[PDB]
């Protein structure tokens, strides 16, 4: 349709004010005084939230060219969440800080493309110097799960030490207890989600659940439906649910079972094959091993059609979250499993190339799942319980993947940048704009609290160190002493996040979008 | 014509964006880093300043009662400037803060008067803890009166040579230099304005000059034009100008002179007796004596029409400010009025009551006179010298009968006070109004420099004493020390006339103003 | 009236708009391809110019607010025009800049303070830097003079005959030729203009000519113009044209003499007397001596009413300027007036201050002439001829007590204040407004021309010294060698007036104007 193009200010105005209304709307619950926000609901009394991520996604504004502002600085959040799992307010006020001073500097005539340069230089003798001042051993990972958990110190042993017996990399899922107590064990996952949403049949945890599901593995991708019709016949009986990991389910038959999905119970849920060309079909090997089935290859392309469940591995649990496939207690265990471990294993030892044995590594490492069954008491206190656990894990688990917390830890690192420059005025200006903007997110906390944050920041950037400001006691004094802590990994995170996006935005000459006409 | 009422908050919003308009115009001429001010020329090229007087009194609004709200807090400059010949712009942030609070108080639900009371309370005790804070020898006279000569250390001389001549009492004027260099040579006034203006033959100075002028002296009113005609007429001739010192000259006649000095050259100057009562015929007498006079009498009455040109006195030169009258030598030297001395200084050892020989004492001093000649730079600084000589003299007999400067005093007043309580809460509100706005002047200065005048304000008040920010060369230290002084009067007058037009507004229920329709 | 108040940036827009309305219309008409300007003519045929002060006169917004930037930057013009008599386009180009610049600086935040100081302060080593690349000899009074004369060797020679003949000091006069030639000639004015203006009897020059009139010598300032009437009377007969040369003519008899003028003939012209205080006086007896009247005094004050004719000096002509009055011939000649130098240089052999022999020697060079008689070029290029001369005249004799042309030689100035520092950030960038500025007329001159003011800056930057671009022949070459001059006076004046204007505006955050409504 026709579209709607502005060019340099014009499009930049637009962009500022967009990124303006999604960042103030979330920077005011940043903090342990962060205020509530108002999500209308559809049917009912409205939301009432202060998590900057719920609220980030009912943000959508009315002007195409401010929606577009918005929708971007949205995928500094979205992609902190997503490595970090928190400190996505953080990135928000971060990303807006150094857009908003980027932008002025801009009009003002800088050169975009020098300023990035700067900003870019900024962070990242920024992130190392954080290292300097710097989630890995358990101490730390039980620290974060019990603060995860409403200081529920129950809470994060359980996951300190699921992430011991696994590793910090190893699958882990809750389950419900039985009878009191607190079981860990590891009863025999891969970076792929599902490939459309709508599957997602728990809405909650965004996630998709199959109960006791058959696993059709194939090694080419599916596009045709017809052909796939007598395969899903057969798991109509019995095994309601299918987990489909083929190299790729194109939108053509992905479409037909996303429709089927609607009203047809269960169904079928898809997902890529892990990994890609040659490591692609020898590690859906090791799924078929783990799940007791048999890979449908490209010459066994033709028998897709006439797969049996025999062919069809089994597992006693698969959770698909946005972009990883947990497959829990595969059908063949010791014996099959174990066999496809001694062969990977010996593999190793026929040294190559030291790349190989890393990958060859990865795999051996993958072939169990670590249960933990939570505090089985009464009835709803196990329901809490495990509500508890599961939202501490996931906390947990980006933080893996410690500073002084307030924001000051970014402050104590500005302090130590004054001296940055680079081959220009331009990319000067640039690293002042990130210098300054490492002080937003202490500031924001401070404004929060009712408290004037020039002020407080001033003291805090006179002090040395850990000295910062407890917001909870409007106290200043040692952050570590009185366990105010960040991860370095969110830290760092929102940062990088922050600054990228932000890169982009002020190198942005044009913007396009259908018109309103 | 048809009115326009408004009552309560209606009329307190009104009144309120009227003062902000004026007051923030006014605010960004504060200080050594005051902004400049555009006041578009009716002709030519606009006006530039960072003098406040000079821009408030261009303010005036299209909005009724907006232009009402600021022509009142406009009368806390014009107080201001006419008490302590200085510090209107300090005046117009201090009313403008108590304005502002103390309407929001009252919005609030807070009860006007007992507001009022609080305020005034919170300035009684101020004003006697700055003098507690804040000159008998010559080194208090000197100090104060390079303070008030903005520092200059010739001028606070000057006046401690004038006053260590004829004493601290005695009588002092200031005029041009005959031969440059600057002269002080002690040679052998009253508080009486222009009955009316127009009669300001000089607008540049806002006075009236009159030269080898007719002083024609009545003890009664005149009222009847037409007995004062034949006097006129002899006027007409020689000695030009005529100066009527009567009773009081009513609107009736005064109406008439006013309308005969446009275009019948300069005519007529009218003013008011000296005193009232009993002692303003015995001080008229003394003016006689002066310029070589005959009073006309209650009983010599019939005479005012008579009056020769014998019975009027004559000077050489007469000055007519807003409200103070200088007769500069007069004819009946030496003898005449040496004898009338010789008179009233003989009334004193008539011990009687010590009131009569303290307003004795006031007229054998009014009639030596220490005449300071002013630096003669290039004939057209010798205005400039002159201006600034008379207003730190003026300043200085006041003191007579320094804080640290930069909004400093008040601020360090405001600690003290810190526990000052009244009878009621709303009481107690006014009082915390009062001491919030006495960090308005300092807050100001720091907000024009470009700093964050929440964090200047913190750090002052965590000093003692004279501990204060200098705006010039953005370094704490000691005020005094420094040379940033102010003298106490304009301080006190600043804050004294901000709170009673300020306790006026607060009080206010209704306004009335003509209908624009 | 109802005002309107426009605050910061509201009243910022309305000032840009407004100057670049006055400059982009004047700036059209700069160099060698200046363009041409239609100037509506009230009656008949539109005016053509390519003289920027013809245009500028014209300039007047609707937009009250917009009309005040218009008539702030025309200020640059007039001043420009009154000390250097040329270069007033430059100004203009140079002013709109600054400015330009400047509040563009003040909208990102920029302190308006710090801003001014900085170009003040690249601006006084600006003039400097321009002087050292910068008159004794008569070969540099005769240079100077054909430059400013616009390249006549013929002019500037001339200003060498007379400066050569009555000395670099003496006083040097300008009037048409008796017959044709160019005559020069020696036989044997002070900065006073008239008080008012309507006295210029002859519109086109704007100055008042009198011939044959009688002088009026006081003492005393004139207020009461019916004591004036007596002698207006007698002037009334024979000698119609009167000049008052009294201390000061106050606005009372003034505004009576200036409604007299119209319908009544030529009547009076009054200025006030040179100098001031004691010399004031002494300076009027060197004028009574001169014409051959008697000076009215402070005892004669009352023969100021019988003053007879023979009390009036007489002069052949007399010119009033806007601030300068010259007499022409005086009646008095020899004895009288050759005794009174005899006088005054014996003044100087009473050695005491150096001041005094100066001041007295500036006295006795007023009292031979050195009279220049111009080419008589058909009678009416005499008109042309004279007024190139007398402007070239005056801008020699204030080089005695230049640079590369075509904007070259503040590019050059500009390159060497490249370090230039001041106190801070905001004082580093208003330096380098100043310095960006000082490229316009260059490019001005360039963008008439047709040619990219980019590329022909850029080359000129890479040259040295006198290396610059002949915008007549598009040829880049020697400056001075190819005879495109400018005299430094024309250069300085143009940049302090243009810093000096543009310095108020940025200072400006306040704008007041009778409201349209």
């Amino acid at each position: 349709a026709a579209k709607d193009v502005k060019f340099g200010n014009d499009a930049g105005v637009k962009m500022l004010r967009g990124v303006n209304v999604l960042a103030d709307a979330v920077k005011v619950t940043l903090g342990p005084k962060g205020r509530n926000v108002v999500l209308d609901k559809s049917f009912g009394a409205p939301t009432i939230t202060k998590d900057g991520v719920s609220v980030a996604r009912e943000i959508e504004l009315e002007d195409k060219f401010e929606n577009m502002g918005a929708q971007m600085v949205k995928e500094v959040a979205s992609k902190a969440n997503d490595a970090a799992g928190d400190g996505t307010t953080t990135a928000t006020v971060l990303a807006q800080a150094i857009i908003t001073e980027g932008l002025k500097a801009v009009a003002a005539g800088m050169n975009p493309m020098d300023l990035k340069r700067g900003i870019d230089k900024a962070v990242t003798v920024a992130v190392e110097e954080l290292k300097a001042l710097s989630c890995s051993d358990s101490k730390a990972i039980a620290q974060v799960g019990t603060i995860s958990a409403n200081s529920d110190e129950t809470v994060g042993k359980l996951i300190a030490e699921a992430m011991d017996k696994v590793g910090k990399e190893g699958v882990i899922t809750v389950e419900d207890g039985t009878g009191l107590q607190d079981e860990l064990d590891v009863v025999e996952q891969f970076d792929r989600g599902y490939l459309s949403p709508y599957f997602i049949n728990k809405p909650e945890t965004g996630a998709v659940e199959l109960e006791s599901p058959f696993i059709l593995l194939a090694d080419k991708k599916i596009s045709n439906i017809r052909e796939m019709l007598p395969v899903l016949e057969a798991v109509a009986k019995a095994g309601k649910p299918l987990l489909i990991i083929a190299e790729d389910v194109e939108g053509e038959a992905l479409a037909t079972l996303v429709v089927n999905t609607m009203r047809g119970i269960v169904k079928v849920a898809a997902v890529k094959a892990p990994g890609f060309g040659d490591r692609r079909k020898a590690m859906l090997q090791d799924i078929a091993t783990l799940t007791g089935g048999t890979v449908i290859s490209e010459e066994i392309g033709m028998e897709l059609e006439k797969a049996t469940l025999e062919d069809l591995g089994q597992a006693k649990r698969v959770v698909i979250n946005k972009d990883t496939t947990t497959i829990i207690d595969g059908v063949g265990e010791e014996a099959a499993i174990q066999g496809r471990v001694a062969q990977i294993r010996q593999q190793i030892e026929e040294a190559t190339s030291d790349y190989d044995r890393e990958k060859l590594q990865e795999r051996v490492a993958k072939l169990g799942v670590a249960v933990i069954k939570v505090g089985a008491a009464t009835e709803v206190e196990m329901k809490e319980k495990k509500a508890r656990v599961e939202d501490a894990l996931h906390a947990t688990r980006a933080a893996v993947e410690v500073v002084a917390g307030g924001g000051v830890a970014l402050i104590r690192v500005a302090s130590k940048l004054a001296d940055l420059r680079g081959q220009n005025e331009d990319q000067n200006v640039g690293i002042k704009v990130a210098l300054r903007a490492m002080e937003a997110p202490l500031r924001q906390i401070v404004l929060n609290c009712g408290e004037e944050p020039s002020v407080v920041a001033n003291t805090v950037k006179g002090g040395d160190g850990n000295y910062g400001y407890n917001a909870a006691t409007e106290e200043y004094g040692n952050m570590i002493d009185m366990g105010i802590l960040d991860p370095t990994k969110v830290t760092r995170s929102a940062l990088q996040y922050a600054a990228s996006v932000a890169g982009l935005m002020i190198t942005t000459e044009c913007m396009v979008t259908d018109l309103p006409k």
